[PDB]
């Protein structure tokens, strides 16, 4: 499964972990993103009320599944099958998130 | 790996194959015994109802019900049961894992133990 991490204690919820296959799917690497928002996956034809539907759920620590247009680093548009879930301590406090992300494939 | 990742979050979670009728637990991370006093031999090829009990709202149980059916995702808070009997608040994530057709074949569950100070 290809994935990142999230660290929501953080502003802006930065990436802190990119697994292999994310590199693998788009083409960025970790030194590239860590720090950085997921949303530099986003481009000129991505559903603007879907990412506002993410924004919603990643403000109200809540789980998010859905498919969004993506880009890779070289400008390829893929499908994303998404889903963002928190990470909750055992106050109930969102402290981090887990995207797992999967490319549509052509068939 | 994603196993890991998991770990180094201090994350107790199960994993579930959609692919196999009734969806059972194929995985369930060391601290899911912790939390439940279940062991894997108990758990393992299961479905993870057996930590509900009488006072579990039959009507969240419905929502994850209906998000694992559909193969969405869940997040809620419900009432379970360790193996002696112990009530606990379950902060309960369920969240579907997808082949690249948009199959959902497994799903992962992660379980937070609801802390006596909240
Ligand atoms: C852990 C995690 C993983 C994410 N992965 C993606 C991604 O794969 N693709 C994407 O377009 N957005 C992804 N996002 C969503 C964006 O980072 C961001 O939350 C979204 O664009 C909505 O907020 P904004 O309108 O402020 O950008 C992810 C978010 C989190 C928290
Ligand atoms: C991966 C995964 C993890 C689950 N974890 C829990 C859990 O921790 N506690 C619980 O009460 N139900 C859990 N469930 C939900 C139940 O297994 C079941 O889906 C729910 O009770 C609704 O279906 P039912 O009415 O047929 O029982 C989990 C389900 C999945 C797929």
């Amino acid at each position: 499964q290809t994935f990142v991490v999230s660290d929501a204690t953080q502003p802006h919820c930065p990436i802190v972990y990119a697994s292999s296959g994310f590199f693998t799917m788009t083409g960025y690497s970790s030194k590239e993103i860590v720090g950085r928002n997921c949303r530099f996956l986003q481009g000129p034809d991505t559903d603007k009320n879907e990412v506002a539907k993410i924004r919603d759920c990643v403000k109200n620590g809540k789980s998010y599944c859905g498919r969004l247009l993506n880009y890779k680093k070289d400008g390829t548009p893929f499908w994303n099958l998404l889903t963002v879930t928190p990470i909750k301590d055992d106050q109930g406090n969102t402290i981090k998130f887990i995207g797992m992300q999967v490319e549509v494939s052509k068939y």
